[PDB]
């Protein structure tokens, strides 16, 4: 067996999703930078595996893939017998029950939380003005999603059931930025069940590893 | 039979229906009249906690989110209908899945904003953001520029066979071409135009278009 290849910077939320999945699945990997300032995202050989010139990309001995969620589904299937065996289920019913929340994250939680972090953390870093109109509508949307999560997480320990799965994992990247790079952490802590869930999943050793990697590179 | 909740005119509902037709799975449509707030009934929220459509029920499970429903159907009924719709092995499945994600992350948001602003907003006449329109038309054009390159090297997005990757584009694509003045986004592009001709010509999709009529 050979370490898989992950293309992109660990600071990327989509890259981070792949990295924490590989750690949870106990899969060795190498991270290969894709530096836009060196035109690396536009190289023909990169575009063959990532047609959008975005990150992450993935390669192993069998295939090249793009989009973080499809990379992670592939990884979870290929290495099903390894690491966290239930991460994306152990049968088609479990997989689907997990997947619906993965889709919910990509369609609702992700876009609203993403925009919030953008304005609140990164505009000030660049010393440019925020769009309060952007702040507001996405806080409402995210509020509604989190009210739904609060109810679900009072009836179930994790989103898809009684154990940590990809459903929860997939919330880590945007959730981390929201809680640790903005002052909107209270959206989680003010909600008793969501707060517990966030503390539980963000304290996993896999996720903690990803956090460190952002400092070294 | 399996139950699909919601109106055929919905893009997310349509995604599930055309998949069921491609997979030769019989189904029953259970209406959800959102104009009557039926999507917020306590019993419906039990199977669709976001109060959205579609929802899906069969003998073993209840699911929400159209793409998750469709992945479930394609696996459960892998030996029915179009057997290659989501691949016949793990490599084929992933190669299709990456373009399904491209649709949901890149094509979907912008084409979806345009479908709303131009095809849905005039009914219940809402002032259109010109604005949200301008931005998303440019975003969609960029995505279709990528598709134009890809579809010059491949008959369909994931390979030379029609798959769920292509299918997932039908709902938003059809409203743009047939219910807005933005059809040129697909026809101004040579390879995307051919691709659109092929996927929109499938009998499964044409059935969905008809099911909207006989509501």
């Amino acid at each position: 067996a050979t370490p898989v290849k992950v293309y992109g910077p660990p600071l990327s939320t989509a890259v981070s999703r792949v990295l924490v999945t590989l750690l949870e699945k106990d899969v060795p990997f190498q991270i290969i930078p894709v530096d836009m300032s060196k035109g690396e995202h536009k190289k023909p050989d990169y575009l063959k595996i990532q047609p959008f010139g975005q990150v992450p990309a993935f390669q192993d001995e069998s295939i090249s893939l793009f989009e973080s969620r499809s990379i992670c589904r592939y990884v979870c299937e290929k290495y099903a017998d390894r690491g966290d065996k239930g991460l994306y289920g152990t049968n088609p019913l479990e997989r689907a029950s997990i997947d619906q929340w993965v889709e919910a994250e990509g369609q609702s939680f992700g876009p609203s939380s993403g925009a919030l972090v953008f304005q609140l953390a990164f505009a000030p870093r660049m010393n440019i003005p925020q769009d309060q109109g952007v702040i507001k509508q996405n806080e409402e949307k995210l509020g509604k999603v989190l009210d739904i999560y609060e109810q679900r997480l009072g009836e179930s320990r994790f989103l898809a059931g009684d154990e940590f799965t990809f459903a929860d994992l997939s919330h880590l990247p945007n959730g981390d930025y929201l809680v640790n790079a903005t002052d909107k952490g209270h959206l989680f802590t003010s909600r008793e069940n969501v707060g517990r869930w966030w503390n539980e999943i963000s304290d996993r050793e896999s996720w903690k590893k990803v956090i460190e990697m952002r400092k070294s590179g």
